[PDB]
């Protein structure tokens, strides 16, 4: 779905 993020 998205990219990851942190």
């Amino acid at each position: 779905h998205r990219f990851l993020r942190h």
